[PDB]
């Protein structure tokens, strides 16, 4: 239960409520609501991370290996950003290819877009339950 992951787990709250697509959902979509909610929640987490890495660094436990474990930290740190960021860009997308269809139905657009944020997420899940395990030994 640590502040960057409370920040996370606020990022994950949010985007599970998105995967709904309920109509609220939709609303925000055609708008920027949904991306700029998500891009102040996932800036969140990710300076939560950053200060927490920072704080762990006061009492850790040969120097290559340290140099090692901080590059392996970093890179988990930019695969979760870069997840997020992938999400934001999916639904970014997504705003953009209703306004293509002028008007038509977009039940199916929908449907793709819910298999797709499934898999995003998943990836998402799968490399924040990396970090923290590489967090948990710094």
């Amino acid at each position: 239960g640590q502040r960057w992951e409370l920040a996370l787990g606020r990022f994950w709250d949010y985007l599970r409520w998105v995967q709904t697509l309920s109509e609220q959902v939709q609303e925000e979509l055609l708008s920027s609501q949904v991306t700029q909610e998500l891009r102040a929640l996932m800036d969140e987490t990710m300076k939560e991370l950053k200060a927490y890495k920072s704080e762990l660094e006061e009492q850790l436990t040969a120097e290559e290996t340290r140099a090692r474990l901080s590059k392996e930290l970093q890179a988990a740190q930019a695969r979760l950003g870069a997840d997020m960021e992938d999400v934001r860009g999916r639904l970014v997308q997504y705003r953009g290819e209703v306004q293509a269809m002028l008007g038509q139905s977009t039940e199916e657009l929908r449907v793709r877009l819910a298999s797709h944020l499934r898999k995003l997420r998943k990836r998402l899940l799968r490399d924040a339950d990396d970090l923290q395990k590489r967090l948990a030994v710094y």
